């Protein structure tokens, strides 16, 4: 009740900044996700044994995969973590509550394959799921561990704030699937710009949530340069792993996933950020300022893989 979680003094500060990253002692994650969660929403916000089951539960349900593994995970609640922080008055108890939560389950259970590769290998779960596959699986794992014994970290909330709560929660791990994502930044560019956008329109306030799931999601590219250039390598070691099983299907991996085309990473990044992640931390830092320093870091990141394409680097 009178217990704090307290980090070293160096995590301490920086947890604060946007470019934190969680470091390589696992042991050490859960306690930077309750800290996380505690300076976020509050101590009283869930029964810290539910909360320490529910985790550890979590983590479980995680892979061994290079890139989609639990520091992903952590990594991803870190930076919702930043931005909620950063917008304190913004955001409902319930949306504080949710989101770190969404953010530590958005890639539950997954396999280190895209939708792509599950439709075209007849997975299962692309019979169960049409669209946006592992999403709908990841939110089911969600609710399969929220309903385990002693696991239900919203045991207090009412009926209908538990409902809202789990909305919250479904809305932003299905909107993690980038396929969605550039439909949805379009809309909000054009509702920023006619000075539409309303955060009391509850299908506003859900595109916005969306595009906060995107950006936290996308995050390994507003970091540090050496370790943006290190998680790279995690990512291409899961699409290769894709590349070579789409080929053992009888088919051609788009060129992202194909280790044949090792050389063309650095024009792959830039691809990326101008495609992707510029567009994103964009419309994300005009519909709420104070993100700045996520844009700011990416493009410093999309300079340095232009040194690298130079041969500076
Ligand atoms: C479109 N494209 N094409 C290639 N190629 C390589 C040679 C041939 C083409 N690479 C790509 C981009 C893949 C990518 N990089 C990143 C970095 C960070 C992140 C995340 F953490 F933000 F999510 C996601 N991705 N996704
Ligand atoms: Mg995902
Ligand atoms: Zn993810």
């Amino acid at each position: 009740g009178l217990m704090q979680f307290t980090l070293p003094v160096r995590l301490c500060k920086e947890i604060e900044l946007f470019h934190f990253d969680i470091g390589p002692f696992e042991n050490m994650w859960p306690g930077i996700f309750v800290y996380m969660v505690h300076r976020s929403c509050g101590t009283s916000c869930f029964e810290l044994e539910k909360l320490c089951r529910f985790i550890m539960s979590v983590k479980k349900n995680y892979r061994r995969v290079p890139y989609h593994n639990w520091k992903h995970a952590v990594t991803v609640a870190h930076c919702m973590y930043a931005i909620l922080q950063n917008n304190h008055t913004l955001f409902t108890d319930l949306e504080r509550k949710g989101l770190l939560i969404a953010c530590l389950c958005h890639d539950l259970d997954h396999r280190g394959f895209s939708n792509s590769y599950l439709q075209k290998f007849d997975h299962p779960l692309a019979a169960l799921y049409s669209t946006s596959t592992m999403e709908q699986h990841h939110f089911s794992q969600t609710v399969s561990i929220l309903q385990l014994e002693g696991h239900n970290i919203f045991s207090t909330l009412s009926s209908s704030e538990y409902e809202q709560v789990l909305e919250i929660i479904r809305k932003a791990i299905i909107a993690t699937d980038l396929a969605l994502y550039f439909g949805n930044r379009k809309q909000l560019e054009e509702m920023y710009q006619t000075g539409s956008l309303n955060l009391n329109n509850q299908s506003h306030r859900d595109r916005v949530i969306g595009l906060m799931m995107t950006a936290c999601d996308l995050c390994s590219v507003t970091k540090l340069w050496p370790v943006t250039k290190l998680t790279a390598n995690d990512i291409y070691a899961e699409f290769w792993a894709e590349g070579d099983e789409m080929k053992k299907l009888g088919i051609q991996p788009i060129p992202m996933m194909d280790r044949d085309k090792k050389d063309e990473v650095p024009q792959g990044q830039l691809g990326f950020y101008n495609a992707v992640a510029i567009p994103c931390y964009t419309t994300l830092t005009q519909i709420l300022p104070p993100t700045e320093p996520l844009l700011k870091a990416c493009r410093d990141n999309l300079s340095q893989w232009e040194k690298v394409i130079r041969g500076e680097e």
